[PDB]
């Protein structure tokens, strides 16, 4: 059955999360679409670029090098709608600012819109992890910003207690 979601917590009507990898949500679900947290050449060396890359045997990877090499580079905050490959029936590739790498943090509304041109969606907490943006804050541009349904996977169980301890607030 495709979007098959289990054992979310509903934090409004179109915002959902689960403590998990998303690799492993992407392989249960059969999502219509996957959300990488991309940058902007399409590069997945690491994070969970690298582990969606990975679960692909790099089909992903060849892919995404062919792409850049006929439309370029992404913007920060944009994003490209490739294949899902054996994980979903498309991967949105969106670009969350790297607050760690000086880009601004105004842009995090700018990526979670890219969400809103589909109507389901797994995906992993834009600008968090080792991209350096505060990821209470994240999910609070997530709720705010997009309106079709999303479903976050946040493979931390103590990050995750503590964004449904701040939303519930
Ligand atoms: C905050 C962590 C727990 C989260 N990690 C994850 N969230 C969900 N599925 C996952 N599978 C694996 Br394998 C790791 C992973 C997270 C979310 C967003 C970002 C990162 C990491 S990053 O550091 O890769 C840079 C890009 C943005």
């Amino acid at each position: 059955e495709v979007n098959s979601f289990s054992g979310y917590l509903k934090l409004t009507d179109n915002v959902y999360i689960k403590n998990a990898d998303i690799v492993e949500e992407a392989k249960k679900v059969k999502p219509t679409v996957v959300v990488n947290a991309a940058n902007v050449y399409l590069k997945h060396g690491g994070g969970v670029a690298g582990a969606l890359n990975k679960a692909t045997n790099n089909a992903m990877q060849v892919e995404s090098d062919d792409y850049i090499a006929t439309n370029g580079p992404l913007k920060v905050g944009g994003s490209c709608v490739l294949s899902g490959h054996n994980l979903a029936k498309h991967c949105l590739h969106v670009v969350g600012p790297n607050v760690n790498k000086g880009e601004d943090i105004q842009l995090l509304k700018s990526a979670y819109e890219n969400f809103n041109q589909h109507e389901v969606l797994l995906a992993p907490l834009l600008s968090a992890g080792i991209f350096g943006a505060d990821p209470i804050h994240s999910l609070r541009v997530c709720v705010d910003t997009v309106r079709t349904n999303v479903y976050l996977a946040v493979f931390d169980k103590n990050l995750y207690d503590k964004l449904v301890s701040s939303f519930l607030e």
